């Protein structure tokens, strides 16, 4: 409880490791885009949870999207926002508190324009699920 609990992903616990101990000038990109280092809570063990996810930013609010490399299901990290929209974004040196709000209509297609310029794979996952992929909004608390 308000413990972290790495991931059991050797290589993505090491990523969140190295980002974190140098403010993101290690492991600060994939795929030559900018990484961010997203904590939220377990829903159910109460532990902090930290999952690297692509840069998508514009006025200090940055989207998250669920991709999971294009796995069908939903990441553990968006039932943690769904349960508690709380979370921590870590971009490089800054920590930002913010809440998590899933986009849908007009302001999801905007963000999603967004995050697709970001990392034009996003639409690749998309084209590849019949389900909507969750776009989520942190923004400022
Ligand atoms: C493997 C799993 O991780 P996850 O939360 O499902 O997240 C899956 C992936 O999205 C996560 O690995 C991402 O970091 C992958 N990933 C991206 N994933 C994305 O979805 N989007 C991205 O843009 C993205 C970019 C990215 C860039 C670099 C990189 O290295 C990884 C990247 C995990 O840690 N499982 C834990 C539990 C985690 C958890 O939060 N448990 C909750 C309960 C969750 C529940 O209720 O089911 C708890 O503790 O209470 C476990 O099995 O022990």
């Amino acid at each position: 409880t308000g413990e972290y609990v790495p991931s059991p992903s050797e290589w993505i616990g090491n990523q969140v490791a190295q980002y974190e101990a140098s403010d993101g000038a290690e492991a600060g990109e994939f795929d030559g885009r900018p990484l961010v280092i997203l904590t939220t809570v377990g829903r159910k063990t109460g532990a902090l949870r930290k999952t690297p996810v692509m840069r998508v930013e514009h006025d200090g609010r940055y989207a998250v999207v669920a991709s999971q490399g294009g796995a069908p299901t939903h990441p553990a990290w968006y039932f943690n926002l769904v349960a508690d929209p709380r979370a921590q974004l870590r971009d490089k040196d800054a920590v930002l508190s913010v809440v998590a709000r899933e986009l849908a209509g007009p302001e999801r297609a905007e963000w999603w324009e967004r995050a697709v310029r970001a990392y034009p794979t996003y639409q690749e996952y998309q084209d590849n699920t019949r389900r909507l992929i969750p776009v989520l909004l942190l923004e400022p608390g």
